[PDB]
């Protein structure tokens, strides 16, 4: 209930009503004792988006907030920001563009330390929209809908590697992103795909479980027992086949257990 | 050239190789084919009928008839029913699937088409609306851009040609996976087949399903589903579906219905 976790949020989360997802991040960051850094670097309006979340978390009641306004990679070396990261209890990555966020943050001392403290179980990390997309080592940077799966449908890139064993997609059902996720999985079938809807969150707990929170669904797309794909045989614009996939679509309160590779009801 | 049932995802190629339509032609007897075209799904039946008349005539057939049923009474018409006894294949055009069922379902004419198809005497193809009618349970409409929920899909009664399946069409092109998942949640005993434009799932008499054409067929299987919240939640609430099996197939690949397994070309 206040144990550190990683919250992967599908974008457009509730900022007005119960704010259940944002409240959960707040609680897992220490609640009234939270020291939270907001990274708005995905956005081309960082002050506005940074102020928005600032106001949300300050209204919830925290010990301290800081907007880590990294607009160039050199600020990833900044002593002041790096010191705050040592003191913090939670980090929140806003939406924007995931390629931009990784360009500014990936492999910086600041982000290396955030990732280390997350992996060590010292702090919580949340990311929404672009901030969700960057969670994997392999990242869906873009891509379209309205087509059958094909490798050209999805733009792959390198993320922050917070959760290396997964590939995240976001605004998922809302933007009909299943085909692009399937396209990503065809050539990374060792990775669990997570398609996370708007105002929905996959919360990765320290024990390996993933709890779903919020308004929609999380789709777990598992090609680890795939019996065949034509991916290596066909051109990038040709349709993909994927045989023997396992699909789990979860809603609020349900859990996917990563070690068991199975889902369970509320 | 053994009779088969071709379930076509719409917008099939009518101009180039016409691979799907040529397959129907072949399975209907080729140069000896006697093909009826049912344009009843459409509000322009004469024009769509003529389109397919031209295509199949160009391929070379023995005889064509447009079974222009525009009211349920014509389902009793002896001339059309006589043709159905003589034919070797029937093609159901696109349009609106509710309209097609409203006109054809449980008529003497359609009951005999269904029986001759079941008996292995004639081939059947349907595209777009004509594909949607193939199951007993039919997807009559619905939207995209939402998580699966029962209100996302409009279910109705189809023609029951292949009762153990539920078909969706123009599938990936119109992002219809969520509505198909929504349908399967209501009927998880049914194998869902999501068929892309210019793609076909061809049901063979041996129980296999061969995929033909440009895109994919998605076989969405909830028969081993471990849990769903479907019985507990309202129609507009998000649905969970645990332990689904998904097979996405392309041209030349085969799904075996009995063993529930797909195979490459």
């Amino acid at each position: 209930s206040s144990q550190p976790a990683i919250l992967i949020i599908g974008g457009a989360e509730d900022k007005v009503h119960g704010r259940e997802i944002l409240q959960t991040f707040w609680s897992r960051s220490g609640g009234n004792d939270a020291i939270i850094g907001i990274i708005p670097s995905a956005s081309r309006e960082p002050l506005l988006i940074g102020e928005r979340y600032q106001t949300i978390f300050s209204d919830m009641g925290v010990k301290e907030l800081k907007v880590l306004d990294i607009r160039d990679r050199a600020q990833g070396d900044d002593s002041g920001y790096r010191l705050f990261v040592e003191q913090c209890t939670g980090i929140f990555m806003t939406g924007g563009d995931q390629l931009r966020l990784c360009g500014l943050l990936a492999d910086t001392p600041l982000m290396d330390r955030i990732r280390q403290r997350v992996h060590n179980g010292e702090i919580s990390l949340a990311g929404t929209s672009a901030g969700a997309a960057v969670m994997g080592h392999h990242m869906i940077a873009g891509g379209s809908s309205g087509e059958w799966p094909n490798r050209a449908l999805v733009d792959m890139a390198v993320g922050l590697g917070i959760v290396p064993e997964i590939v995240v997609d976001q605004h998922f059902h809302n933007r009909n992103r299943m085909a692009r996720l399937l396209s990503a999985i065809s050539t990374h079938p060792e990775l669990l795909g997570l398609g996370i809807d708007e105002d929905t969150c996959a919360m990765f707990e320290r024990d390996g479980s993933v709890k779903v929170i919020g308004q929609g669904t999380v789709s777990f797309v598992d090609a680890r027992d795939m019996s065949y794909t034509n991916a290596a045989l066909v051109g990038a614009n040709a349709p993909l086949s994927l045989h023997n996939l396992r699909l789990n679509i979860l809603v609020h309160g349900e859990v996917y257990h990563q070690v068991k590779q199975r889902a369970f009801p509320r």
